[PDB]
């Protein structure tokens, strides 16, 4: 995508050498923002091939309140064994901050059905927040939370996003987050028989890691193929109730997939 | 400033006319970002004349994590007193969160101690980050927090900071809000012996009340001057006391203050 390839050339020409904490040594920049107006396609990365089987299954396992991969073992996805104890419990991650905030006096709050009520009966609301940076329980989860905070709006029966991500990696993390992210908004969107608008992204720390620079100028030797369509077949009674094949992706023919090493 | 009167600029030809709480009407645009370079001096308007002594009180009596208006009126601040109990309360806002986010436990947890020793000890970090989104606590609170979230970044000896302000009043609240989290870089880049690096603003619903439009328009024709440069006249032992007599700024030549209704 036009978007995410200039990303990739921004941290190139002006990311300075940084140190991380998994040892493997970044690129670096601090501040970034961009947006992809949804109606012009699904905003899923024609450069190198994603798997979309993915992006939906970890929504899906975020919507019901879920911390455990199994859900994710049945449907193939990995990425979240390394941080998994012996259980498979990732602890009060993005699905419990999600459903189930909790407060000091023994309340929990369900931050998606009150955003749900918000676009209801106040889509003019400036408070059309969910957050999972819970600084409490951020000692008890198995990774502090990246795409940690985001905020909808809506506008001429339009809904937008925009998402704060601390940490990026931009080569592996990025086609994931922003798929997921897109999805979300047309899943919130035909519940509230409201139309696509925005998803803008920003980011905290945004960075290619040093073992993916071939990987990242191989990609960027690559000209955009034009953007997939998203086709929901069913409209669900409640935004709990998606199941995966709900969801069609037409038009959709990247460029060969490029794979690279995940820093723990 | 440049950045800050193109902004202002934007939200009158494209922003979307809004009803908000308190009825007023507003223009309005959703994602936007702003970097201030800190090293090319402070960032507080030209355009017209800001107040220093207001936006170094407010940020002192934050860092102290104080949520009653008492310390504001020893030293003059009114402004947050529509919001206020009778007994000058306003919740566990800003400084409560900032010094003593209360966990389900019963303990407290120090943001800004966390991030000085994280700026101190670990300054690769892409997890420096203070939260004032209590999600368990925003009923308790007289008004939500508009400046929400804050990270810090250090990359060539520089540290930088980037801000999300999920509703900003671009006439109003933006001038005062870009100083304070700038000045707070300066207190905070002084107590770790780094240089100041980048002050980067993103902001959520950036709105123009319609009952400002005359003022806007009258500081949109003036040119903007140089910026100030903030001497910070003594290092204290902590960052936890600083104090009005310790800030100067050499070369403020401001346009007149332009008085504007505010908005409950
Ligand atoms: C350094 C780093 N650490 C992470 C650790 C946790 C993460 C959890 C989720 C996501 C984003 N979400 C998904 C969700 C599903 C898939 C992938 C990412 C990547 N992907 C693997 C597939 C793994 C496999 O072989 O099964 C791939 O690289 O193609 C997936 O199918 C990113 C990270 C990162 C991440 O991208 N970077
Ligand atoms: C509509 C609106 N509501 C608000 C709610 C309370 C706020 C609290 C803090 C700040 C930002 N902090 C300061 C810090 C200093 C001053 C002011 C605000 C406003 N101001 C007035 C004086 C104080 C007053 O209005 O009572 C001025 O003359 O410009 C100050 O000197 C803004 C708001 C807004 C705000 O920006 N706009
Ligand atoms: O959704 C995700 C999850 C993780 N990461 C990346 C960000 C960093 O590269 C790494 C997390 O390491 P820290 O930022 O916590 O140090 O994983 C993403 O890009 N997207
Ligand atoms: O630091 C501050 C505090 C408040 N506001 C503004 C934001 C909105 O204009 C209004 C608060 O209204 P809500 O967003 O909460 O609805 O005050 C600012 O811009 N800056």
């Amino acid at each position: 995508m036009k978007q995410y390839l200039e990303l990739m050339q921004k941290v190139l020409d002006e990311g300075t050498q940084k140190n991380d904490r998994t040892g493997t040594g970044t690129l670096s920049i601090f501040g970034h923002q961009m947006r992809f107006n949804l109606q012009d396609g699904f905003p899923l990365v024609t450069t190198k091939r994603c798997h979309l089987r993915s992006i939906i299954h970890e929504l899906l396992w975020f919507l019901q309140g879920d911390t455990n991969i199994a859900y994710l073992h049945e449907n193939n996805v990995t990425i979240w064994d390394e941080w998994a104890d012996e259980n498979g419990d990732l602890g009060p991650v993005y699905g419990k901050q999600w459903r189930a905030w909790p407060t000091p006096d023994g309340r929990h709050i369900d931050q998606i059905t009150t955003v749900l009520n918000q676009l209801k009966n106040d889509p003019d609301s400036r408070r059309i927040i969910v957050s999972a940076w819970n600084v409490g329980e951020l000692d008890k989860m198995a990774l502090a939370p990246c795409h940690a905070f985001f905020q909808f709006y809506v506008a001429d029966g339009k809904l937008s996003c925009q998402l704060y991500q601390r940490s990026c990696d931009v080569f592996l993390g990025l086609p994931f987050n922003i798929a997921s992210y897109a999805l979300l908004v047309h899943m919130m969107a035909q519940q509230c028989d409201l139309e696509v608008g925005d998803f803008v992204w920003t980011g905290g720390d945004t960075h290619l890691y040093s073992n993916h620079m071939d990987q990242t100028h191989l990609q960027l030797s690559r000209e955009p193929r034009p953007l997939p369509k998203l086709i929901i077949k069913r409209k669900p009674e409640s935004i709990f109730d998606y199941r995966f094949e709900d969801f069609e992706i037409e038009g959709y023919d990247p460029h060969p997939g490029i794979k690279a090493p995940v820093a723990i």
